[PDB]
């Protein structure tokens, strides 16, 4: 398992200019016993995970990696700047005592590749340059407000929250930081009046993630707590965003996509579950994190396993299960002949979310930590 050879491997040789070097491989199913389990063109180009000898924990084999990642960092450091100097977002704290202008520094001293951002690069792969500059932004806009719901509108974080909202939606001095959010929303306009009607979708679906208050944690079956995390993870949010990062005018909402797209939901939630378990389980036995919520816990309580390992392969059947079945779903739709080119487009991109959310999980350092270095 060596840098030179993964990176050798993964892409074309005639895309290595655009192609984004990969520095780690975690194998979040590394102690987990799952012998019984087997997994057996302008604005982006396939990634192939199978060729290389990376942890592909998944039956899917399409990847893509976006062509203009590296110009889209800019607008994305920008908000990341003047969040973490605004003096509003210093003062604008979360439950924690942790403030906005904190949390910005802290995604600031991580390296540019490699922030939570590189997510977009293999989850909206087929945005073109502006429309990849829009999403990245509003990864920053996620990062943020994550939790915001929390405080009360009168506290410094709710009126922060709410300014930022009545932004997204239309409605003096205007900081600096102010002034970049007005931006990027023209932005999503603009695009819209190009192509598509998923821009002010997007800033839509980001006011609904930042008033939506999350449903408990009681999980008396593993839908409930599927239907709780299609909610955390921002599930309406990332379909807006595929939707823009086509120019696509798909009713993302239509019942016919229903069923593919809760199936989608899950996969993402199960996926992101069983990478981010040894960060949320260690941020619990230490204490840094209040509670451990997770499909990985919620899996070995309902089916009374000994350990999380064995949850770990419980969960990970499941999600080979939901493939299957999203497999199953989309061949019946194209069947049936009751999809257009736009919404069969559409789930394409979906189904590139789902398999670029697994490599973004082996191949970035949020998740394996260090010891997951290639060399």
């Amino acid at each position: 398992l060596t840098y030179t050879e993964v990176n050798q491997n993964l892409a074309a040789r005639e895309n290595a200019s655009w192609f984004s070097p990969v520095r780690f491989a975690y194998d979040w199913l590394e102690d987990a016993p799952i012998e019984h389990l087997t997994a057996v063109n302008e604005n982006s180009f396939s990634i192939s995970p199978q060729l290389t000898g990376l942890p592909w924990p998944t039956s899917f084999t399409k990847v893509r990696q976006n062509r203009h990642w590296r110009q889209s960092l800019r607008i994305s450091t920008q908000l990341l700047e003047l969040f973490a100097a605004d003096d509003t977002s210093a003062q604008a704290v979360r439950r924690n005592g942790v403030s906005l202008a904190r949390i910005a520094s802290h995604e600031l001293q991580t390296d540019e590749e490699d922030r939570f951002t590189k997510f977009a690069t293999y989850i909206f792969p087929e945005a073109n340059e502006e429309r990849m500059k829009l999403l990245a932004a509003t990864i920053v806009y996620i990062i943020i407000f994550d939790d915001s719901w929390e405080m009360h509108s009168e506290d410094t974080l709710g009126l922060v929250r709410d300014d930022f909202i009545r932004r997204l939606r239309g409605d003096e001095h205007q900081t600096p930081l102010q002034q970049l959010i007005n931006s990027t929303v023209q932005g999503f306009k603009d695009q819209d009046k190009t192509m598509g009607n998923g821009g002010q979708e997007v800033l839509d679906r980001l006011i609904d993630f930042c008033e939506h208050v999350p449903p408990q944690t009681k999980f008396a079956t593993m839908g409930d707590y599927l239907s709780y995390r299609l909610i955390d993870v921002a599930f309406p949010y990332l379909l807006a965003c595929i939707k823009f990062s086509l120019g696509s005018s798909v009713n993302v909402e239509d019942p016919k996509l229903a069923p593919i797209l809760r199936l989608v939901s899950d996969h993402v939630s199960l996926v992101n579950d069983l990478a981010s378990y040894d960060k949320e389980k260690r941020a619990y036995d230490n204490g840094s994190a209040c509670y451990l919520i997770n499909a990985v816990d919620v899996a070995q309580r309902l089916f009374s396993l000994p350990s999380a390992a064995e949850a770990k392969a419980l969960t990970y059947s499941m999600q080979l299960l939901v493939e299957a079945q999203i497999k199953t779903e989309l061949d019946s739709l194209v069947a049936g002949g009751i999809l257009s080119c736009e919404e069969l487009r559409f789930l394409d991109a979906a189904l590139l979310m789902a398999s670029g959310n697994v490599f973004y999980s082996v191949v970035s350092s949020r998740y394996g930590g260090k010891a997951a270095k290639l060399e």
